[PDB]
């Protein structure tokens, strides 16, 4: 019954992963878009002191979330809001209970953050060559169930924590978003439409497919508006290798 | 009843912090050193194809370490090791039951992979400006409580996550070992000395108190050995301004 605040912003792919989770959890829950990259309001330190989104706040007494109480519980860190929703919401599965295929999501969401998550900023970002992204991404692939399926078999908490990245991949690349060369996006963008990569094509389409990811989806041209009022993405700049 | 078998080395800090989760679980479990750096065997990648330490198998036959049977259940990377450890000895309590004492744990894991891992690989691979991973440190200091205990309170996965790098630091500090320079050595040595970081101490000195830690550590001095064998500290080199 304690409330649920979650500080988001459209172009975010650390929120969306909560926000994917709160619907697949069927939470009662207020969502609160927060400017953090161009103009942070004074008051978002008391909700973050890390100055980041995602941002959540839960329990204390029902207030207008631009006034946070002291008494709500601070929680920060997009996958540890995951590992919360599970742990609030039992009846709704969102981990599977078999210690195996628990470890199996476990592993699935650290590959992605660890090896995969730093090449897509780094390409993005700074421009770094997409064949060690492409790399990681196959090997993020190979994690996957081959005959379908979600990455712990039945979908779970680490589908939403790497949906968000792999289906911004597409529409970014199709609209020339990012710092990478001519060369890098017409490499990436056929590869992504290669035969190495139909298990993780279907993996996407799956992902989007359910309520989860069409209700917290701006649509895909809207999402590459939003992702246009990153200043990190400075339009007309490019690093080449 | 399933067999674990941890692959292991000493001067590891990933493996480090599942040897002191199976500690705190009371479990049996065999570990199987790897030099993974130097010489890792051909029938490595059977049992973690990213070529990694720490690697897990689970379940199976009873096979020596060296020959990995196909049936057991492979596990790979450290953090989801720590989680299958909690969900298969519960009444070991490795996490809270409170979702929101259980979410601290989850955040501060975040806040340490996410932001100070990376500091610690920068000045010590690369002699990189120690300010950075000083205001790294301070901030996961201000995660834990101020007045005593680990990071959720009672001991958790958490702080088997995150002990293995801080009480390396220290020796390796005083041997000089890592890429950074003298001055910024000292200056390092000073700082962790400081009242700055007083509450750091006491839980290093807290962490390293329990039997997990002391099972599971070689001793300062040898632990130091073990880490000049790793190539990327470059024993013998600094890098200056
Ligand atoms: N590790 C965080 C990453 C969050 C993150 O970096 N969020 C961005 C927006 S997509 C942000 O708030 N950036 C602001 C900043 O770093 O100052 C998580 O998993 O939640
Ligand atoms: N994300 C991994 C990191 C493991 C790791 O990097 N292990 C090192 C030893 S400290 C290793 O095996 N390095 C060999 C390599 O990267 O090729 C985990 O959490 O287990
Ligand atoms: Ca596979
Ligand atoms: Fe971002
Ligand atoms: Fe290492």
């Amino acid at each position: 019954t304690k409330q649920i605040t979650l500080y988001t912003a459209t172009f975010s792919p650390y929120a969306h992963r909560v926000r994917i989770a709160l619907e697949e959890a069927g939470a009662e829950y207020t969502t609160y878009d927060v400017d953090i990259l161009r103009n942070m309001p004074d008051w978002f330190p008391l909700v973050n002191p890390l100055k980041k989104i995602p941002a959540m706040t839960f329990g204390g007494p029902e207030v207008p979330p631009d006034q946070p109480s002291p008494e709500s519980a601070k929680i920060a860190e997009s996958l540890a809001m995951l590992e919360f929703i599970a742990d609030l919401f039992p009846d709704a599965k969102l981990l599977p209970t078999d210690p195996v295929l628990r470890a199996r999501a476990r592993t699935f969401m650290a590959l992605y953050e660890n090896y995969v998550n730093g090449q897509f900023r780094d390409v993005w970002f700074l421009g770094t060559p997409a064949d060690p992204l492409l790399q990681a991404l196959e090997m993020l692939q190979g994690a996957l169930p081959p005959d379908g399926g979600f990455a712990a078999g039945e979908w779970s908490i680490a589908d939403a924590a790497v949906i968000p990245f792999l289906a911004r991949m597409f529409p970014y690349l199709e609209a020339g978003l990012g710092l990478y060369s001519k060369e890098d996006g017409v490499k990436m963008r056929k590869a992504m439409a290669s035969e190495r990569f139909a298990r993780i094509r279907q993996y996407v389409r799956d992902c989007r497919a359910r309520p989860s990811f069409a209700n917290t989806w701006a649509g895909d041209a809207e999402q590459v508006e939003a992702a246009k009022t990153v200043p990190m993405l400075r339009v007309g700049e490019h690093h080449h290798h």
